[PDB]
């Protein structure tokens, strides 16, 4: 996250950590026994990281638990990232508390202008790289598609949006990958991709969750 802020330790309990040795993408815990994070943070071998605050030290309420199985989506194209969405089912239930809750599906798409909350453990640098090891959070507003599409023209799908600052400053980046963009108390986003970080006129652009809850729903039953 460029231009955010410390979150606080444990203030986003739907945010988790997937890990393969290392972070490498964020996801977020939509009921206790799964996890919606991007197609590309797909790899074998993943452990999913709850109540995480400081991802490189034990400070109490972590549980780390083992992906039994991951679904990208059917239709994921890693040429353009149209539907970058993937499902990670948890070999035990999370244990919910205070610290590790899930954040809800949403059954309509959000409108140009709501604010939504972005986090991660991202790159904090528009030019160069700087990695932090506490949770860091961003406020920013749904673009409207006209800005959108016209900042990345050709390559924004109707399973896309752009959320963010046209002035740049203040964007996710590489490692919040995979991570939330909640609004309104609902899941709406996925941190997916974008030129650069924080570049003018360049602002993020995430999975357009509401186009996939019956595709989550029926996926989540039928596993
Ligand atoms: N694992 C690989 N080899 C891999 C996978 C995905 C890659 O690139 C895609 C395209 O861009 C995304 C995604 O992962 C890296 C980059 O992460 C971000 C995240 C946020 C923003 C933004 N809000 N400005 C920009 C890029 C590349 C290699
Ligand atoms: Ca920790």
């Amino acid at each position: 996250i460029v231009g955010g802020y410390t979150c606080g330790a444990n203030t986003v309990p739907y945010q988790v950590s997937l890990n393969s040795g290392y972070h490498f993408c964020g996801g977020s815990l939509i009921n206790s026994q799964w996890v919606v994070s991007a197609a590309h943070c797909y790899k074998s071998g993943i452990q999913v990281r709850l109540g995480e605050d400081n991802i490189n030290v034990v400070e109490g309420n972590e549980q780390f638990i083992s992906a039994s199985k991951s679904i990208v989506h059917p239709s994921y194209n890693s040429e353009t990232y149209n539907n970058d969405i993937m499902l990670i089912k948890l070999k035990s239930a999370a244990s919910l508390n205070s610290r590790v809750a899930s954040i809800s599906l949403p059954t309509s798409c959000a409108s140009a202008g709501t604010q939504c909350l972005i986090s991660g453990w991202g790159n904090t640098k528009s030019s160069g790289t700087s990695y932090p090891d506490v949770l860091k959070c961003l406020k920013a507003p749904i673009l409207s598609d006209s800005s959108c599409k016209s900042a990345y023209p050709g390559q924004i799908t109707s399973n896309m949006f752009c959320a963010g600052y046209l002035e740049g400053g203040k964007d996710s980046c590489q490692g919040d990958s995979g991570g939330p963009v909640v609004c309104s108390g609902k899941l709406q986003g996925i941190v997916s991709w974008g030129s650069g970080c924080a570049q003018k006129n360049k602002p993020g652009v995430y999975t357009k969750v509401c186009n996939y809850v019956s595709w989550i729903k029926q996926t989540i039953a039928s596993n």
